[PDB]
DNA sequence: CTGGGACCATGGTCCCAG
DNA sequence: CTGGGACCATGGTCCCAG
């Protein structure tokens, strides 16, 4: 099964021109859900790095690869710094699964870091 | 008494002006250690936004002002994006002070919190 | 057209209790 | 050990409202 990721890069493209941007129209071509084509399409959006956390880019799912892109909207380089700072981590050694990045990652953005 | 940002726009226009980028000039005139005016001068580099996260300029010290704008040159968007974040959280009802603050923009560059 | 919400069955994990 | 209940996130679909 290709990753969301994957999925995503070719959606793109398919966009930009084979459709000019209609997601409807790609929908139909494809046989599936708009909401569907955006997921993935977001997730691909999201810094490579970011992708990289994880060992197989199938570990992202487009679900959380889609929340995650929305979550850091127009906070690219505050997602890339998290991103570096989780790469340390696992280079130090540490080690934590596909669920817990996503966490780690998006914990920026919450308060509960002092409260 | 006026802030350390105050301060060091007032400092900054000197400098620039009536001493030609000569700190030790200004110094000599406003007759306070060059590191003073080094520290407000930096303070008033930082994002009017970051200056924004406290109720009063006079919050922002000079002293953090400075480190802070160290702590971030060369990474300004990851400051306003970070500082961006903690308006929105302080939006969303979260109560910061102060010292607090300039903890939390920080936070972003240290492997162990963030993370 | 488009995004978002309400739903859905599924593969799958945990863990309790015979 | 073994089955079953309680959950879970995911990929998806529908369909409403801008």
């Amino acid at each position: 099964p290709t990753s969301a990721y994957e999925r995503g890069q070719r959606y793109a493209s398919r966009l930009q021109n084979e459709f000019a941007g209609n997601i409807s129209a790609l929908a139909d071509a494809e046989n599936i859900s708009r909401k569907i084509i955006t997921r993935c399409i977001n997730t691909a959006k999201l810094p490579k790095s970011v992708v990289a956390l994880f060992s197989h880019p199938g570990e992202l799912s487009a679900r959380s690869g889609d929340a995650l892109q929305k979550a850091f909207t127009d906070k690219e380089e505050l997602l890339k710094q998290q991103a570096s700072n989780l790469h340390e981590q696992k280079k130090a050694g540490v080690i934590f699964e596909a669920d817990e990045v996503i966490t780690l990652l998006t914990s920026v953005l919450k308060t509960s870091s002092a409260s």
